[PDB]
């Protein structure tokens, strides 16, 4: 690629992000006084573990849904063959969700946009999985003290997303080049606004595989002692992405 091309997939990958986030980053911050009270947090408390998961389960496959669309999207991407397209989801999509948890987090009160409104992690307690939850929440913090606009988050999470290191590639090499292009599109952009600062302040890539695989963990031991609630209330695409007990994901980028 030449420097006219790059800026050319700097906007389409920023437009690609745009049309394809859960919800605008206006919606997230104008309802941020709008906070959960002490009783509706003992609400969420008092829950059930697996009713809990089932929710967050249900949540996390909706903006999971979103990254789908956003690879589907991304220029280059359908372009790989379908064995590159899942094997790039199946690894990546968790980790762009984690990226993009951090524009409903809100520093100043450490509360996370959570089904209409804002609560802490006190809210999550019921899942019995602290750690995981108090991670997420730090890595949230890390990423917003950052101050990311939206174009970079747009050309992380593509970067994120498009990792010519994930085991079982079949056509590496074109992946390599996608994933070049793509970062050469985030450092010209970065140098263009002045930003490169944060290149050093980025996330290593054995935080973002270490989050993920903690989801993993927890929801196996979840899973083992509530076999059916899995089975019977969890959504197929979170199920297929995660549990020990490629399709619709098929399906989702064949449409
Ligand atoms: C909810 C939320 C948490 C809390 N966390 C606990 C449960 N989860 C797990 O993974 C649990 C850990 C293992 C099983 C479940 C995450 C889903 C969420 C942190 C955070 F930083 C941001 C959010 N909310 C959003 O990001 C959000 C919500 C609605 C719309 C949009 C948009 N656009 C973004």
């Amino acid at each position: 690629a030449s420097l006219t091309e790059i800026e050319h997939l700097v906007q389409s990958v920023c437009k690609s992000y745009r049309e394809t986030c859960q919800l605008r980053l206006e919606d997230l911050l104008r309802q941020r006084s709008n906070i959960f009270s002490r009783e509706e947090v003992t609400g969420y408390q008092r829950k059930s573990m697996w009713e809990m998961w089932e929710r967050c389960a249900h949540h996390l496959t909706e903006a999971i849904q979103y990254v789908v669309e956003f690879a589907k999207r991304l220029s280059g991407f359908m372009e790989l063959c379908q064995n590159d397209q899942i094997v790039l989801l199946k690894a990546g999509a968790m980790e762009v969700v984690l990226v993009r948890m951090c524009r409903a987090y809100n520093a100043d009160n450490r509360t996370v946009f959570f089904e209409g409104k804002y609560g802490g992690m006190e809210l999550f307690r019921a899942l019995g999985c602290s750690e995981l939850i108090s991670s997420i929440f730090d890595f949230s913090h890390s990423l917003s003290a950052l101050h990311f606009s939206e174009d970079e988050i747009a050309l992380y999470t593509a970067l994120v997303l498009i990792n010519a290191h994930r085991p079982g590639l079949q056509e590496k090499r074109k992946v390599e080049q996608l994933q070049y292009n793509l970062e050469l599109a985030f450092h010209h952009h970065l140098c263009k606004t002045h930003r490169q600062s944060i290149l050093a302040k980025l996330p290593p890539k054995g935080k973002l595989r270490s989050l993920c695989s903690q989801h993993v963990e927890r929801m196996q031991i979840f899973q083992h002692l509530h076999p059916i609630v899995v089975q019977a209330a969890f959504p197929p695409l979170y199920k297929e992405l995660f549990s020990t007990g490629h399709k619709i994901i098929h399906r989702l980028l064949q449409e």
